[PDB]
């Protein structure tokens, strides 16, 4: 499948892609404003996210550092990223079907948008300021708005033993974005679409 990942930010963003045990295609890549990265994602991949990386550097061997979504230090992810990260998350051809939200539930760094590029189902999208009225206790110091969990590691926070509800913390990022997850066991906001689409992930798509 191909992932069309576009930056519309005036700022510069490093993309990344992986499943979490493993890079997908090259794991990352510098997208200047305005330029646009086609990545190949295997059939059957599950449990694939890609994301946005900002305050970035790395030296020639792709070793260094983000401020947002930093996957252990490399340029070409293998790993998930340190949040906060607005995640595009998939799965893709599960009983001949592919399923793709956006969530918030690692916070949020990056207006994004995630569509396909072919027929059958429609798009998500989470492009509100959440960074500009982010309470203050989610605010990150490195950059972006916390998820609650991140910030208080708590059961109720972590969804940890799967019997949670929504918070004030997560009511926030649902008010904002209310097609994305802003909890564990929100309702779901997850699009069916045909197996084997091809997608686009803009970010900053306003």
């Amino acid at each position: 499948a191909t992932f069309e990942i576009v930056n519309r930010c005036s700022y510069t963003v490093w993309a990344a892609a992986s499943k979490g045990d493993a890079a997908l295609d090259a794991g990352g890549r510098q997208l200047n404003s305005g330029e646009s990265w086609t990545i190949n994602v295997e059939p059957g991949t599950n449990g694939g996210k890609i994301w946005a990386r900002t305050d970035c550097y790395f030296d020639d061997s792709g070793s260094g550092i983000c401020k947002t979504g930093d996957c252990g230090g490399l340029l070409r992810c293998k790993r998930f990223g340190r949040p906060p990260t607005t995640l595009a998350e998939f799965s893709l051809n599960q009983y001949g079907k592919d399923y793709i939200d956006i969530s918030n539930i690692k916070g949020f760094n990056v207006p994004m948008d995630f569509s396909p590029t072919t027929r059958g189902c429609r798009g998500v999208r989470c492009a509100a300021d959440i960074v500009g009225q982010c309470p203050a206790k989610l605010k990150a110091p490195g950059g972006g708005c916390n998820d609650a969990c991140t910030v208080f590691q708590t059961s109720e926070y972590c969804c940890t033993t799967g019997k949670c509800g929504p918070t004030e913390y997560s009511r926030f990022f649902k008010r904002l974005c209310p097609d994305a997850f802003s909890y564990v066991l929100d309702k779901p906001t997850t699009v069916t679409c045909p197996g084997s689409s091809n997608y686009r992930v803009t970010f900053c798509p306003t």
